[PDB]
């Protein structure tokens, strides 16, 4: 029927991360407290429920700058933004709470589910 | 060190395909002979060498419409565009030549490599 390429999706995500690193077609700036993070709107919607809900709306779709709440941990958002482009989540006892709280706000249910499994096993 | 999410990259590609289907943040129109195809510039660069070379250039980065050569097979490009968002390539004896020639023009080396293996086995 159709030939399946097992490592194609991982190769696409790696190339999207290379474009983000080189600032190619990054159409949004995420402001967390005092820290700024440039990313692709499409990647944000695909991994986050909050970013999907914001960018589907035509009033917020063309927004160049998205200002998140100052209560949101900058290191927590950075770990989650890195995870979106690499599929690797840096979860440790020193950041577990900061990552879990940020994943709840960004509406990343599967990340919250793994954060639930992390402190259950540790 | 870092927790690996094996199906994250496939879930991202599936969501990007859902956005393409719903015309959310599709910033380019690809014109093949008389057929039109809307896609994301970032997805094109990630899977194609030709689209990477075009959109890295600042003179062609903001181009809303990309006109390919009329010699390019519309069904051949459609199969390859579908593959970019699904990781599934529809290669059969009736389209093998049309897909191989289009993959060469779009500079998709791994697709050309699988097209090489297809007629070698059939
Ligand atoms: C480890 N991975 C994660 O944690 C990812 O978690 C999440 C990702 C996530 C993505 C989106 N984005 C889209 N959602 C749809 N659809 C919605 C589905 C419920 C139904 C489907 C038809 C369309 N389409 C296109 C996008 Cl871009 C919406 C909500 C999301 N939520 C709530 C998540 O928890
Ligand atoms: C089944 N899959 C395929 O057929 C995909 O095939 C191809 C994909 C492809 C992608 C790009 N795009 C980028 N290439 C880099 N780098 C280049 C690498 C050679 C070195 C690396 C550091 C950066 N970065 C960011 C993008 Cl978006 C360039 C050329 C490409 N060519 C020649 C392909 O044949």
């Amino acid at each position: 029927s159709q030939i399946q390429f097992t490592r194609h999706a991982s190769d696409v995500l790696l190339n999207l991360n290379r474009l983000r690193s080189r600032d190619i077609l990054t159409d949004v700036v995420i402001v967390v407290s005092r820290e700024q993070f440039r990313a692709h709107k499409t990647v944000l919607m695909a991994c986050s429920g909050l970013f999907y809900s914001i960018f589907t709306d035509q009033l917020k779709r063309n927004l160049s700058v998205i200002n998140l709440d100052p209560e949101i941990n900058p290191e927590g958002f950075n770990i989650l933004l890195d995870f979106m482009y690499t599929s690797r989540l840096n979860l440790r006892e020193g950041n577990i709470m900061a990552v879990m709280a940020t994943a709840m706000y960004l509406q990343m249910e599967h990340v919250v589910d793994t954060c639930r499994k992390f402190i259950k096993a540790s």
